[PDB]
């Protein structure tokens, strides 16, 4: 059987893969060799023990990929290189996977002879399993998006720091809210008090995150004004399905809040026809087996449609399905999904699946 190197397997999203593959016993159909970058298993930095293998699976990100990638290709390797990383995403030798989505771009490209495969961006890979039907279907002009983004999606220190901070705004006023008559004023003076304090725990995200948000991810990109997270939705969306030469925009807001792992995004979708709100939802439904859509209804949405219930779970719920009131082309959707699974995980350990059958 087939001969996969993985790297980066001991870091956040590797550790989900692993995880992933072992409960889906994707081992049994492999022969897998691990490796590391210490000095302390074989060493990710050999070329040659590189050159054995057939596919290369890496998630150990883009400053490894840029230094090992191209020395490997200079060597004359002839196999498959599976990244997680953003590094080698808009290569003309490359896809971006996301298979419920894209299968027929992916395998017109194993026919074609492109052997570098990459997983997509999180917020652009979670919007497009939740409304992929409206875009089989060319539904699709426009999609105005308003992201409520988790700490995982900036790292590991960020998610630590995320709940350090919540854990010191209650402790500011611990006694207080165990008193039911205590003054609501004073509550709040203190913990926005210890927020703008010097001791407050800011230094991975540059900003307090709980009982706050940051609406700025990735750096500037002066040519538009948008944020390469912001940027990725118009430059990804379209590289994924295949429509470069007829770009349908995508564009929005890309905001972090206090969440773990679940990325969620609010929705202003203009089709292109009047159709109405019940063949919308079952276009949506109809898409994949993981997308659910969740009726307008309060207790089923406070259920169904918050990070609370969609973490750890390959499900991909969306909701608040309803036409706006600047006219019936405009529909108003809310998604949310696992940033560490269908955002990253997933679409790598998806393509290993395909590449080893």
């Amino acid at each position: 059987m087939k001969n996969v190197g993985f790297i980066g397997w001991r870091g956040m999203v590797g550790s989900v893969l692993m995880d992933r593959m072992s409960q889906e016993n994707d081992f049994e159909n492999l022969n897998p060799v691990f490796f590391t970058t210490s000095q302390a298993l074989k060493s990710a930095f050999d070329i040659e023990e590189l050159k054995k293998l057939d596919i290369i699976v890496t998630c150990q990100g883009g400053d490894y990929t840029n230094e090992v990638y191209p020395k490997l290709k200079a060597t004359g390797w002839d196999g498959y290189w599976v990244d997680a990383a953003s590094a080698l995403r808009m290569k003309d030798d490359a896809i971006i996977v996301l298979d419920p989505v894209n299968q027929h771009v992916i395998s017109e490209g194993l026919k074609k002879g492109i052997k570098t495969f990459v997983g997509g961006n999180c917020t652009v890979s979670l919007m497009l399993m939740a409304i992929g039907g409206l875009f089989e279907k060319d539904l699709v002009e426009w999609i105005s998006v308003a992201t409520y983004q988790a700490a995982s999606g900036a790292g590991a220190k960020n998610m630590r720091e995320l709940l350090s901070q919540m854990g010191l705004l209650e402790q500011a006023v611990s006694s207080e809210l165990k008193d039911p008559a205590s003054s609501i004023l004073d509550i709040e003076r203190k913990v926005t008090a210890k927020m703008r304090a010097d001791n407050f725990p800011t230094d991975n995200f540059g900003a307090a995150l709980g009982g706050s948000l940051i609406p700025w991810i990735d750096k500037l990109l002066p040519e538009t004004g948008q944020t390469k997270e912001e940027w990725k939705g118009y430059a990804e969306t379209n590289k994924i399905l295949g429509l470069s030469d007829n770009p349908i925009p995508v564009d929005g807001l890309c905001v972090r809040i206090g969440a773990l792992r679940c990325h969620s995004q609010a929705f202003t979708i203009k089709l292109k026809k009047d159709l109405p709100l019940e063949e919308i939802e079952q276009i949506i439904a109809s898409h994949n087996e993981w997308v659910k859509v969740i009726p307008n209804d309060k207790e089923i949405t406070l259920r169904e449609l918050t990070p609370a219930k969609v973490t750890g779970t390959l499900s991909v719920p969306v909701g608040r399905l309803r036409k706006l009131a600047m006219g019936p082309e405009y529909l108003a959707a809310f998604t949310v999904g696992d940033q560490l699974l269908w955002g990253a995980a997933e679409p790598v350990r998806r393509i290993l699946k395909q590449l080893v059958a």
